[PDB]
């Protein structure tokens, strides 16, 4: 699994379930091209976004729709979404875990990068 | 001053000095128009970005060039930049402090919204 | 002022006001002696804890009563309190800012150490 | 697994390996009694600290020896250790995951609490 996203809720102490995630790749034109999307599971995780063959060198953006998450719990949050932008695989293929820790007015994001 | 940005370095326990910050406002196009920019001071802060008159309701993006900051220190970082996207609403008088705590593979951002 | 404490609420996007803070210094016993205390102001800050003369090298503990803060807001929190334990060293003149960002099931703490 | 600890390194983007963890339980005397200890694995995780039968209601402290971790990498960090203090199982047995995200001058901690 070359790309995995994990989302946690810091108000409830729980995984953040059914959060929409969109992944984009920067194209040769410098536009953001849609690459993959999905929703987190009951464990807060999103697996199966891509394969090693399709996940080439490039600049990628992971967009986490935090606003819809908090609104469905009755909270009006600060941010419109959380965005993570990074260069991937530029020294060969790697495995990436992108984690986000969500509060209404704050978020933290961490990347764990491992060499398979 | 309705909008202030503060950037901190979690590796060195210091303000993050001379970090470039770009602020964008969402246009009718759905495109991001330049709005304000500057470099953080010795205290890690950026003041003077805008005025009460010009800072109307809308969606704003604050982009922090974190990759250039780490490269100056000789540290290879994960993120291309840190982005904070939010709506400004007139709900009484509002001042916005956007803070970012930087590490090479992680960042935290917090918004403090207060009322004079 | 060699030591300042700042506490922020990530649920409400505000300073955390009237939070009790206790500071301890490590004794020869290996025991924690009361050193200073106070309640955070409307800005979430606590100033005036000590003086350059009394703040000698040592190991210090800063205890923030986060559980009482959340209970006042009607939120059931995870932690009994937040603790920050550190050594102070004379390595030139040092000022310490200890910041805590509070959520019900998470907190972040940062130290900014600067030199006048 | 009623209690699991996960430690990540925000400077290197990796699990924090071979970090010492000590767990204490507050005794009837109000002293901290040793409860369990171990070292994180190559995945940054520490499993097998306790069993459901032994993990009774109480106040627990998880102490993560961050200082030794950073010193072995050549960094002189701010904190002596990271401490997490919490009431456990007071409404029946729960499963607890305690995560810590480490930088030299900052750390974040999160708890995920699930009902088996």
């Amino acid at each position: 699994c070359p790309l995995m996203v994990k989302v946690l809720d810091a108000v409830r102490g729980s995984p953040a379930i059914n959060v929409a995630v969109h992944v984009f790749r920067k194209a040769a034109d410098d536009t953001w091209e849609p690459f993959a999307s999905g929703k987190t599971s009951e464990s807060g995780e999103l697996h199966g976004l891509t394969t090693e063959e399709e996940f080439v060198e490039g600049i990628y953006k992971v967009e986490i729709d935090t606003k819809s998450y908090w609104k469905a719990l009755g909270i009006s949050p600060f941010h419109e979404h959380a965005e993570v932008v990074f260069t991937a695989n530029d020294s060969g293929p790697r495995r990436y875990t992108i984690a986000a820790l969500l509060s209404p007015y704050s978020y933290s994001t961490m990347a764990v990068v491992t060499n398979p």
